[PDB]
């Protein structure tokens, strides 16, 4: 089980594993009650009438390059597992998500995109100058990091289970998420889609609330 | 897959798993940015308390069991169930009887085999009952409430394997009921063989019961 | 107190409650500090737009006395916490519930609804009588209690926060669900209206899944 | 009832259900005293291991903190939380700067007031390059990135008194940051004062970390 999307400058969403596919849904699903077009047809019957609990039984887990302030967006989801990259115990990379102009337009800002672009580039090369200087005089990595900003790349595990990643992407596959959460999420439903195409499927047509998928 | 028998007519089935011991390697390696280097990870992991990385690793087991091992069961919150439906479903004639060894290191007034026999006959008085009042109409979801608590039922449970070492430590354990202790001892050799640098380092380092280092698997 | 008798010999009652409909309002601002209009307006659109973690930070406390095919069915929600008697910390009692003739009135049966009763009344009576012979006679109760039936009353203590017991009220407020139980969700939903009037209305309005609640005052 | 943590920072306390009897009255199962008889079953919870009744306590605290910290925090799943958002309230912006103090024990190249003083530098060029790209239609959202993880936030977190102490044992101790050390003393002193009895028998029976005994 292996994919790669490519995400943001330097970012991506990476599967690692995943137990089970749609009919692990239609196994767990029919010991309650003790054929292919039967098959899906159960799958569309428990999302039209919500009931999510056999979903639970298909599990993924995703490997995430993303900046901190997605990452910190995304960790408010707790039916989920997580490890991530520590600041605490790691010397940090120099990787941060510039904002390529295009992201601006729509906007009308009185300075052109690209000295944007440019300015955004620039704070951070300061700051992470400085957490270097900190880190080379002796100060510890737990406090030096302090001054990097949010947008500093981080990476995680992630092990969710396909109804969590509904309720997901309820969240952040829509118009109303921040862009660059939006972007994430479209590449976990991609995966979703190519692992358990039925579910992923009967999802979007009974039980997706977002507008973007 | 995988099958231990339990009690008279009880299971462990292993369904799936995802992941085994290095997929909690792979995890916990995240933080920091070979084989013996890998194992001793592991316990190092399971020495200084950090169970975070175990909950890569996830298992689908399906059960039989009775219905007051599945209630008792069921009480481990951080965790996927489905269960067979007594609404839905006419249900089959299966129930835990003990055996007279059951009933051994306790002084009793009748013979243990006289005790099972008893449980026999109220087992069958209720069955008889249900299936009178399903030929007569009653509804199923009310037919079954005279239905007793050694009725055989039937789950998939999803549960990563942190969430298994916590149901170990609670169930398998001498404080449990035996009953329940059974399964566990079944959920712990399928555990051991899927994962077991994970297994030995929890034995060594975390578990809490006493059951599990007494007896094999 | 409110504690609302269910079935022939349950209950739901209402033991403590953390927070208000202003609870949701003021967690939802990160203000630690009153505008009515205002304030529900906000609940209104919280609800409205699936922002359901504000009333998370409502909680209540019931203590519930129910048949075992009941709670089996009710301890399904994980996201709550429950204790239940046990017969470690406190005195253990035995009851059963056993269906009025009307439970039955409108299934077409081969014997009346009062033989059922019987019937039931019956097995019942068997059942424990055979279970207080076990414990007389030094079976420990663990192995006597599994002859008896699945409508034995039980009793818990359930800790739950508005955003989960709006979860609950969904799925069990609800003609899908047992009837039996469905009783007991209609109490949860009096109290829960009780305490927190506007989340409540705002959750029937924009959110609650289920049909009873709009058919049936409280 | 509040505490003031770090430079800028705070816990406060918003609510609490219940005391120490909430947890006998859940063992028991009983909505119907004996301070001997229920003080002895608290230790005898705790010291068993069987922790399903303190959930029937719970808090809600409001917690100012630097981001670092809440990051940390909010990893302990088993709770809820409302951080503050510009959708319903106003944003303001302010920084966590150590103090030279922070340093002690740690021989640095240079002095720990300078140390201080870059931190401050950072903040205030990085806080100025934000405010330069809002006032010139860059959106908040994305000019916001440029923040560093010091910047304080605000929230409410409601937690049960099982889930509290879970995150005591991982943040009251000398191994967890000595920032969200702090914030977990005062969160401890606030249980303290509110369930004394389940308090005591925590740090005597159940408590993992090193500090709260120290
Ligand atoms: C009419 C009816 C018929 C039913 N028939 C059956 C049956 O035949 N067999 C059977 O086993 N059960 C049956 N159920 C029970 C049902 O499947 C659920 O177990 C129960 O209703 C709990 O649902 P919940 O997970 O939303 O509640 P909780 O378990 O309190 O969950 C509430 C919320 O938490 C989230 N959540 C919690 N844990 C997880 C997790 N591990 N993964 C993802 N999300 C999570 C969800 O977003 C959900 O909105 C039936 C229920 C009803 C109402
Ligand atoms: C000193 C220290 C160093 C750390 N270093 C790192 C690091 O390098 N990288 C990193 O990612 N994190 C790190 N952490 C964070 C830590 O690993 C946990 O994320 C955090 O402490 C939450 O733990 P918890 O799951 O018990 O709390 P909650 O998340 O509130 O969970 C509480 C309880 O519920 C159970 N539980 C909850 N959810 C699940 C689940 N999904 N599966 C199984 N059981 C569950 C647990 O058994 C636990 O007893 C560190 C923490 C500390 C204190
Ligand atoms: O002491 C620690 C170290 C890391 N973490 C968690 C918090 C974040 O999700 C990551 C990285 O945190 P950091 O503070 O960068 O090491 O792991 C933690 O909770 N506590
Ligand atoms: O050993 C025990 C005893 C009770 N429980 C739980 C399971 C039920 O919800 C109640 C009552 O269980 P009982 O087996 O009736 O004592 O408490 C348990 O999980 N383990
Ligand atoms: O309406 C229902 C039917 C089943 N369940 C759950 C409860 C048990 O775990 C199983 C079987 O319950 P039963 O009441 O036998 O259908 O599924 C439920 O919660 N609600
Ligand atoms: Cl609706």
């Amino acid at each position: 089980h292996h994919m790669k999307i490519d995400i943001l400058d330097k970012g991506f969403v990476e599967l690692v594993d995943v137990m089970g596919n749609d009919l692990s849904a239609v196994r767990a699903a029919r010991v309650s009650f003790d054929d292919e077009e039967r098959d899906r047809h159960l799958i569309e019957y428990l999302m039209k009438h919500g009931d999510e609990t056999p979903f639970e039984h298909i599990v993924f887990t995703f490997h995430v390059k993303a900046p901190i302030f997605v990452a910190r967006q995304w960790f408010r989801h707790r039916i989920a597992s997580y490890n991530e990259l520590s600041g605490r115990y790691s010397k940090l990379s120099y990787e941060f998500y510039i904002p390529s102009p295009e992201r601006l337009e729509g906007y009308k800002t009185t300075i052109p995109p690209e000295r944007v672009t440019e300015k955004i580039s620039e704070i951070v090369d300061k700051a992470y100058r400085t957490y270097l200087e900190l880190i080379e005089s002796g100060v510890p990595r737990e406090v030096a990091r302090i001054v990097l900003p949010l947008n500093l790349y981080t990476r995680f595990f992630w092990t969710v289970n396909a109804r969590s990643l509904m309720n997901f992407l309820n969240l952040r596959a829509d118009s109303h998420a921040q862009w660059e959460i939006q972007q994430y999420a479209l590449a976990i439903a991609r995966i979703f889609k190519e692992k358990c195409p039925w579910t992923f499927e009967a999802f979007l047509k009974y039980a997706y609330k977002g507008d973007i998928l």
